[PDB]
């Protein structure tokens, strides 16, 4: 099937994303060639989660879908700030896609927290246009395997990246980078998936050490320009700079990325096939590149709660771990007992290791969460629940099979 | 008064221009502060030229229009090509501004070739908001000036820059540098008025040797990602990496950029306001150089008419351009109507060219006809010819003169 269509190359896109609250746009940036496929090679026309947009690739020929995925942005986030009242602002975004034999039709759609498309982009990608960017050939980022489990065909490949390191202390990431593989291998399921997963350690250099702090007005040149204050919340570490990101990664073959920042401040997050971006000197470190991946490669919704808007409480949302029972039959109902009640009190817990508990997804009420206690709620809990694990596992065999 | 809204920093803003042929918009990118304003510091409220997109800053309490500037963009030349009827694209620009000391609001508006409105964004900029880059303090791009004729408050500042060259071939680049700004001076009217500049070279290092050559399949690591085949079209060599070119700049007093291609290949291009690119190591380096300096500093339009071009129709016919060395007839008056002799006829025959060295010839802009130029050749016009014509080079005296006094 594969090669009914695709060489074993990457056709990168580059978009950005642009508008505010009320109006938003997708625009192409540029289009380029890296040197191997490194995604699936199964399941090419299906999704494993629906995410907030979707890309779909279909044969101009034929009309059939050829390829397809799925991913949250930054961009979305941003919204929901109050920023995104005044002004527009742009995004830079990049997906990978199978390079296609013959003319291929890519439609790129962003859809709200109603589910409605807010943006959407179609565009005829012609496999021989000479303004394809070849990429990738030289110069390729310095980089070290920490688990080389296959070739990048057959296993997940998972890139780590340096951010605030110059290359003179790249010591001091690939330590964090072994730390960081540790920590992601000592949770089930992937502890016992090991050996589906490849894991490259990618040097890119920054010219300073450390990351920018814009409140302090210490600003510094790194790979990544990543900064404190995104959205003016003092706390949140981001990049905006996707396409100097996937840059450093040309010529390695990657399909997930988690970023380290050489810094000890707590900040970072990660984003449903984006990327993660953490501290990698930060207390918390281990547990939180896990719960960050969650995110980023599990698609996984945050459990913890407060006292919203994000989840309309008439949708089901598309994360697997959280449920507004409007469709829990799709969710985790098949793996309660007949019994279990639905909401499960706190106070029969120890009953229900699994149950319907009150509280998820930013809101006490209204949405609920699998356990009690998951990785995805709180940083001092040891493991994801079973819902979670059953979720990552699933994504594991969607890219690797059963 | 300058001070009176103004410190002696520069306020650059980065942008996004996206759309199609049926539709455009504008977004801020990103806000940086840069340590030093090198632009003007009177005629802060009027235009030069009318470029084909202007911003302009006024104080947020008194509504008053506080500095004013005009460009052109790759993007709106992209407009007019076919591609745009196919997708929709997203380019980056960047504008220097003076800082201001009270929040300011600004206003970028683009416009079509009917001269018409197309895009527009209105934004508060606050001098005290954090995310305001703080740029050009360390990591300075390594530099010479070539030519210091004053500070840069008093003169004008050209920065080039080195696409293609590897660290190892820098004296080639600061070479080239010399070639081109020997060019530069040597015509008429820059030739005059040399002591209003200041030229900087600005070695910029790429990790391959050369320029990418899309049609060749032959593409390059290099440090602003310059190519050919530009709309496909062999000889256009632009950038798109317009953040890149003025990172690289960030510390160094700037107002206008050169970007010199380590390169034998045929090529170059020129945007009002944006940037010049060209090979510094093909024969026509020269002139081609002072060309595209025609274009991204004096604004000047091009005086060839090609039949199989990707620019043909650029200019409607109808509608008076902006710039200064074509004519559609429509409004002559404001062009070189004031420098032709009482006699001169109008169009001006070609078999009567050694009788009028300036009238109004008939093809230019990319047109054989409907367009009129200025004088039988050019520099906007072919590579063979010495020098400007008369109406290029009063046109660019006026732009001198507006940035550094009569
Ligand atoms: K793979
Ligand atoms: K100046
Ligand atoms: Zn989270
Ligand atoms: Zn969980
Ligand atoms: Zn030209
Ligand atoms: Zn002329």
């Amino acid at each position: 099937n594969f090669s009914d269509y695709f060489t074993n190359k990457t056709l990168r896109i580059d978009y950005l994303f642009t508008g505010n609250a009320d109006k938003q746009s997708i625009c192409l940036d540029e289009l380029s060639e890296l040197p191997v496929w490194a995604g699936r090679r199964h399941h090419l026309s299906e999704l494993p989660l629906e995410g907030n947009g979707q890309i779909v690739m279909r044969d101009v020929a034929s009309g059939k879908v050829i390829y397809t995925t799925s991913f949250s942005s930054l961009f979305q986030e941003w919204l929901e700030t109050d920023e995104a009242k005044e002004v527009t602002k742009g995004f830079e975004n990049t997906y990978l896609l199978p390079y296609p034999i013959k003319p291929a039709e890519v439609e790129i759609t962003l859809r709200n927290n109603k589910r409605e498309v807010s943006a959407n982009l179609k565009h005829v990608v012609k496999p021989d246009d000479i303004l394809i960017h070849k990429k990738g050939l030289t110069h390729i980022t310095p980089h070290k395997y920490l688990l080389k489990s296959g070739n990048e065909e057959q296993c997940i490949d998972v890139a780590i990246l340096a951010e605030g390191y110059t290359t003179s202390e790249m010591e001091t990431f690939y330590k964090d980078a072994a730390i960081a593989c540790e920590a992601l291998f000592s949770h089930e399921p992937f502890q016992s998936m090991k050996n589906r997963f490849n894991i490259v350690a990618v040097a890119s250099p920054s010219a300073d050490s450390g990351v920018s702090a814009p409140k302090q007005g210490a600003w510094k040149h790194t790979a990544f320009g990543s900064h404190f204050d995104t959205f003016y919340s003092d706390r949140y570490l981001t990049t905006s700079r996707v396409k100097a990101i996937n840059d450093a990664l040309a010529g390695i073959p990657y399909e997930h990325i988690i970023i380290l920042a050489n810094t000890e401040q707590y900040g970072g997050g990660g984003i449903y096939n984006a990327f993660t971006l953490t501290t990698a000197h930060h207390p918390n470190f281990r547990p939180v590149v896990v719960h960050e991946f969650g995110h980023s490669f599990g698609g996984l919704a945050d459990e913890y709660f407060y006292d919203n808007g994000l989840y309309p409480l008439n949708i089901e949302p598309w994360e697997q771990n959280i449920t507004t029972r409007i469709n829990f039959a799709s969710k985790w109902e098949d793996m309660l007992t007949k019994t279990t009640p639905v909401p499960t009190p706190v106070a029969d817990k120890a009953k229900y290791p699994i149950g319907v508990y009150e509280g998820g997804g930013y809101s006490a009420k209204g949405i609920y969460r699998p356990a009690f206690d998951c990785r995805m709620r709180t940083n001092e809990y040891p493991t994801f629940c079973p819902v979670c694990q059953r979720a990552i596992q699933r994504i594991i065999e969607f890219y690797t099979g059963k």
